[PDB]
């Protein structure tokens, strides 16, 4: 797995992570990408999408496995423990999921990155997030609960 | 000894090596030289010669000892074992001496770099190389066996 922080002013401001099929960088924030191999790659950002085009030589291509439909409620391994929910983002503990750690992938226990967080700072006594994943049939759609800011 | 790979796209494409008297870089291939001290040195390439001018401060000057005439057939320490031949380049093992490792010096067992390889990919069930060294009286001449490509 290659999940890389983004270098801004010599400190971490983002967190770039490569995914199956295409290499991914969260283009919501800026900062020089730490990896030198990615340091010479053109940027392809859409109006609302903040994703890097996959231009890694196909030796290390598809570092991960993408995620299909049929979301279970079960455990998804997160950087800070497992997450367990199905209707929307898991009720992450308070304090966790704040700010400054943009671009963190939530993966299945089977190695299938279910979604990519793009904010969702607080959602009450619990907290869900604003993320993007396949819609129902494999459509890269973002869902943003109200009160969502990059985390 | 300072033998340095050449940095192209953040991976090794060449192999620069400093020699007695003058600092050497194989200018046949390109790529940013890894060493910062060499990163600010002008380039002096001839029509057929791919050698860097020696512009290192004379503190580390003459890192090696050059090689005189009277080639013995004996062992010359190579990056991949010793080499033993006199008429031409040693019958290197098959598979060894392929491509991508340009700029590798062959040294005497006494610390005297007999020649510098500049290709010679394959020469049959054995393999010799295309190299450059003193001719007979100390003349920097290249010999290229037929079927020679940079290695």
């Amino acid at each position: 797995d290659k999940t890389f922080p983004i270098m801004l002013n010599g400190q971490v401001n983002g967190y770039a992570c490569v995914v199956g099929g295409r290499v991914f960088k969260p283009l919501h924030v800026e900062g020089r990408i730490d990896n030198e191999q990615l340091a010479a790659i053109k940027l392809k950002k859409a109006s609302i999408y903040d994703l890097e085009y996959g231009d890694v030589p196909q030796c290390m291509k598809s570092d991960t496995l993408q995620y299909t439909s049929d979301k279970p409620p079960g455990f998804y391994n997160w950087h800070h423990g497992a997450v367990q929910y199905e209707n929307n983002r898991f009720t992450v503990p308070r304090g966790v999921g704040g700010k400054g750690d943009s671009g963190r992938p939530i993966l299945d226990n089977k190695g299938r990155v279910v979604a990519i967080v793009l904010g969702g700072v607080n959602e009450g006594s619990r907290t869900a997030l604003s993320v993007v994943t396949w819609n129902q049939k494999g459509v890269t759609v973002k869902d943003t609960p109200e009160g969502s800011e990059p985390w």
